[PDB]
């Protein structure tokens, strides 16, 4: 039985080590360059906004990241702010009755500018504590909806991946070399008709992650684009390929919705005849992507298989003299 | 005896493998999506600039980052700089006495603009090159002290944490699920009072790293918040917690002060009535934080489980047996 | 001969695993920041821009990254665009004899506004498709060669980089102790003369890469600084040092020039008296220049070290036990 037992431990070695497992390979980690490219334009003809024009310029800010990008799908903008004086917002907050409720100097964390204690009208209704802050200051209660940029939905995407493996001399992009410029002109990614196009149209990115862009566009959130190389080096260079899958990132409350979404705040710069300084202030809600490369290489070397097949004739003989000793013990 | 020594190896296999290290959990690490956000004001009423309001859309640049933000603490500013000839600003270099010490073409790397071969008069009493470059040059010879920032010691950061598990499906936020408006919209990190609420004072931040505020804004530096997620996935998913620890990240030099802190130069664009360009150009010191967040994740798992068995099974025996074969020679 | 094989052993666990692997040391691996700063500036004097200076304000887009800077080295600029109807860039596509080819609405992926279905004059002898965009639209079929800011060649980089090894307490930066402010001021990087002078000029770190700047600046690309620590800390603290290499990132295709180089669009926006939106488009092409840090640290501990004899010893004995086995059955 010894033999038996023997031959057992060769089938281990030579299946589930060499075969199974690639012991004859040695294995790298990846380096990944990432650059995107959107292309889109949507047009508004609001009454407070006149007629606008949105290009790739307006709604993608900054202009160029690092494995990520954003794009607006909401906005609120205040027009005309400058520095100096002004009421608040009304809220349960900020309404006050006399110059006695204002404290100066009451410069919260959520004020936008520093209390002067004094109560001044914020109409002819209402009357609130007086700031010194650029004015007038943001009113953001009413989100719009639906979204303002909802055109966005149709808006493409470019990804360029560019991967390295360092330790075996080779690199190649995700643009594949029999993909050519009249086909890239005009693709679109699906995963079963078009696999290896490199463009990718946002509305069907959120909606492979099991979600729906207009409902998320209001708001905004994080969407994960994730890329996968999987390359056996052994084999023609060709056959080094690029998988795609999506994930939203954000994790949402319902039970309380404590801050949901994600926006931040930006503003232009302009001046007068005079030099004073004047600014659009703007809140800026939409989905940002975050491009999420994993990839590992393997390639035969000489060295990883010899040691496997050391340990695994070490552990052939301990094993089956370790079998032999228990069978002396069991007579 | 040799009951004995295969009972220790049994006490190591069960105790310090499937126990201590855990050896019947599977293993995996973290992605994360970091988003900040930066509250607070700060008034300024200098002679020069007058009265100046800063306030998020001011101090944060870019308006967005990856896992990092930055926040300016000290400014140097040089309003209505135009391109042109100008002399440059006096020192042990740029001084000449006629035409002949001024070299056409001298663009140094630390020169801003590039030179003229001519010596023309910055004032009455001193006689500098003359370059052509946006004019006037900038003057960084003062720092201003304090810092002209200070009020951003009393700046509140919103750390928003997204961790996702690929292999397990699990993701959650670090603002937990108990976690309501109320509290968030008055929370302040402590490590005792309140361990989980995301929003840390910018102060407390450098303070908690062993430093003082005041000292690094005048410069600028580099400040790490560390977050670490310990999460054990067999336990409730309301476990998994996360931890925050603060050190500073940049290397100071006390015997030589070779490039301290940590600054920049960027501009803002304007244009006047006939057409010509215009800018300011702003020096910028403050401190960078950046979001480091480690994270490994543990769930039961049969496969490692039966290895580990295997592995102190054939151990013990092979223990075993070598005793006994040693034994015998010592006889 | 047991004695002679038991010894072969306590060759490997002495000379191969202690000393050769050093396997008496623990392993961390690093957490580095990277700031960098450029300098150089740049004059042009062509017809339609007129004189011109560029400086680190100008060519560097955004003012800082996390790992990474862009540094512009060509532009297509289109001034003065506002908001309305104008004709699209004559073409295969979008040139029309009538409304009847001009179908409104039709915002393409391509198309840089929305078609209103009517067919205008570009000028005396063609006629396009109208759309509504930011107008006058850009032209980009002739992209300037040589490069625009080709004197980019010459800039110089700083690269500061902090590592830190939290297993070991251990940081320090890629500016050494014994560099002084006077060398600092002066010096650039060579393998042979200066190879801790942390200032790279950009046309050296392009042909270090096997590459020619002047070829890579009409349209840019990617080029990766690898920044490498391999630091014994038993040793002296001054022999931790960094070692630099260069290689371009991106990918090129000769046979089709399927996307070549690395491009972006951003604007910069004015008013008018009126208060009417107008902006200057910008198209840029420029390298990208990532930086890449890789680093180990290694300590002695005791741990490591017990556990590496233990194994030797096991080892040993399975080993001369099973040639002792093996010798009997040959018997
Ligand atoms: C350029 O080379 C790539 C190879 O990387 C070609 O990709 C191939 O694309 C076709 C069409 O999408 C794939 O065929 C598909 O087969 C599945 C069944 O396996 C079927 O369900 C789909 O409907 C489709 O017929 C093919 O699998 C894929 N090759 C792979 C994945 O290795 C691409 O077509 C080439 N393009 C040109 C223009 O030559
Ligand atoms: C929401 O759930 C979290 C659980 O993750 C609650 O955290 C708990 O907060 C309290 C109060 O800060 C901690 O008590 C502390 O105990 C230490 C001694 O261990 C003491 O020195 C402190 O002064 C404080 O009393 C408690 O340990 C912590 N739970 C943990 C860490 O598991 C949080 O209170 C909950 N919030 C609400 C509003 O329910
Ligand atoms: C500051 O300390 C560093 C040590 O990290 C000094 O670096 C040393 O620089 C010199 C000059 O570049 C190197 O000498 C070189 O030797 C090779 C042969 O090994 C020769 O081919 C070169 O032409 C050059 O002579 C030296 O190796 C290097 N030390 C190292 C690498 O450990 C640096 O000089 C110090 N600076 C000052 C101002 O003291
Ligand atoms: N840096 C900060 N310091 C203090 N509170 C903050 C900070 N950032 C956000 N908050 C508060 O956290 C809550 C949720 O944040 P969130 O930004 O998602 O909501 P929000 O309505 O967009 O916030 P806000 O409009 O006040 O900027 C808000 O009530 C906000 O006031
Ligand atoms: N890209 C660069 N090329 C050459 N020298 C540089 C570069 N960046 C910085 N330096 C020099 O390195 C030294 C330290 O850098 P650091 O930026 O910290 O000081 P600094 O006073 O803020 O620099 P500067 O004001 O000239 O921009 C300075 O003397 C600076 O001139
Ligand atoms: N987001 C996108 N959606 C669709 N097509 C795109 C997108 N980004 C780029 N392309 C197309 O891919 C091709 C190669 O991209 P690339 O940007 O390198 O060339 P380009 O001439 O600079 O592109 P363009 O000038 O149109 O912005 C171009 O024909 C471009 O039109
Ligand atoms: C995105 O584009 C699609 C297709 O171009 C739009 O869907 C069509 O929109 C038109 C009106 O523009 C409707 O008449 C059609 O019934 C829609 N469906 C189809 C199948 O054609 C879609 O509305 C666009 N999304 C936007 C603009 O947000
Ligand atoms: C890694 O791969 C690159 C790409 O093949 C090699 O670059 C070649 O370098 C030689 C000598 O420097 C040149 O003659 C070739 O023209 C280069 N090829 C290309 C496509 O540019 C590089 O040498 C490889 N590295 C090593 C260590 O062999
Ligand atoms: C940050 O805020 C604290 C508390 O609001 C300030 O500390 C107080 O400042 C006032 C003046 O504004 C003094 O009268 C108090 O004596 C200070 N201490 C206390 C305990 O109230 C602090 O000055 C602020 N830091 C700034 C503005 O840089
Ligand atoms: C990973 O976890 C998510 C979240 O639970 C799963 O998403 C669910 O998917 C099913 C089918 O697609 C939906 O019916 C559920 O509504 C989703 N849940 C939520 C909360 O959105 C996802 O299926 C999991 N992945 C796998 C492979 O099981
Ligand atoms: C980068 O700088 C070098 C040296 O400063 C320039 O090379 C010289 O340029 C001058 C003209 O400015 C020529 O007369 C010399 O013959 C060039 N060579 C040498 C060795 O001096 C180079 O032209 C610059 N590159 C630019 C401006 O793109
Ligand atoms: C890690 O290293 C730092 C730097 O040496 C240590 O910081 C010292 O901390 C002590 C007590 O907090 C201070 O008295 C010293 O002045 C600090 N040194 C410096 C240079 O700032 C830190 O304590 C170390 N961490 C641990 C756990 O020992
Ligand atoms: C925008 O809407 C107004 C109101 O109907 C209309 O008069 C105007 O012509 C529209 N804009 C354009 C460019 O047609
Ligand atoms: C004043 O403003 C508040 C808040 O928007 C509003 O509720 C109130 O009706 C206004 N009063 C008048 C007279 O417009
Ligand atoms: C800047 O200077 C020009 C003249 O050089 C002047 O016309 C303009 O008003 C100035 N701008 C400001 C903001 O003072
Ligand atoms: C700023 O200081 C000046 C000088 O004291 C003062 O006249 C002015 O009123 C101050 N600004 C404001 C908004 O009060
Ligand atoms: C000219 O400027 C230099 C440098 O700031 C200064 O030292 C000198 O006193 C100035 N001369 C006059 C007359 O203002
Ligand atoms: C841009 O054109 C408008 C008229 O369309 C003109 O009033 C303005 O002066 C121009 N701007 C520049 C900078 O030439
Ligand atoms: C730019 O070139 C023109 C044309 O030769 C010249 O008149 C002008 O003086 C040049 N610019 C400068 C600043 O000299
Ligand atoms: C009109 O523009 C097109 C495209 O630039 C050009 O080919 C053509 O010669 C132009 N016609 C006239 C009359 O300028
Ligand atoms: C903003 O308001 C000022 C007066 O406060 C006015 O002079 C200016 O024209 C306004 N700007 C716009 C764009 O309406
Ligand atoms: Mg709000
Ligand atoms: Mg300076
Ligand atoms: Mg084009």
């Amino acid at each position: 039985m010894n033999r038996a037992v023997q031959l057992l431990i060769l089938a281990y070695v030579i299946g589930w080590v060499f075969v199974w497992e690639k012991g004859y390979q040695e294995t790298d980690s990846v380096v990944s360059s990432v650059t995107t490219k959107v292309k889109g334009v949507a047009v508004t003809n609001t009454s407070k906004l006149g007629f606008r024009i949105w290009d790739v310029a307006d709604y993608v800010i900054p202009a160029q990241e690092e494995n990520s990008l954003f794009v607006m799908t909401n906005v609120i903008l205040t027009m005309n702010q400058t520095q100096g004086l002004c009421p608040e917002i009304p809220d349960a907050t900020t309404v006050c009755k006399s110059d006695a409720s204002c404290t100066a100097g009451s410069a919260g964390t959520h004020s936008n500018g520093v209390s002067t204690g004094r109560c001044v009208a914020f109409n002819g209704s209402v009357k609130t504590c007086e700031v010194a802050a650029w004015c007038p200051v943001e009113d953001d209660t009413h989100v719009p909806q639906p979204a303002f940029l909802k055109a966005a939905e149709n808006f493409t995407l470019l990804v360029k991946n560019n991967i390295w493996y360092p330790k075996f001399n080779f690199s190649k992009r995700n643009i594949l070399p029999n993909i050519t410029t009249t086909y890239l002109k005009s693709c679109i990614y699906d995963a079963k008709t078009d696999p290896f196009c490199p463009i990718f149209r946002l509305g069907k990115i959120v909606e492979n992650a099991g979600h729906s862009f207009q409902d998320m566009a209001v708001e905004g959130g994080i969407m994960g684009i994730q890329v996968n190389w999987d390359c056996n080096l052994d084999r023609a260079a060709s056959l080094c390929l690029p998988r795609y899958s999506f994930r939203r990132l954000d994790t949402r409350d319902v039970e309380h919705n404590v801050s949901p979404g994600y926006n931040f705040r930006f503003a232009k710069y302009y001046r007068d005849l005079a030099g004073n300084e004047q600014r659009t202030l703007i809140k800026a809600y939409g989905i940002r992507f975050d491009i999420i490369v994993f990839g590992k290489a393997g390639k035969f070397d000489i060295i990883p298989t010899m040691i496997n097949i050391g340990s695994g004739l070490a552990l052939l003989g301990m094993a089956t003299v370790l079998c032999d000793i228990i069978v002396l013990y069991c007579m």
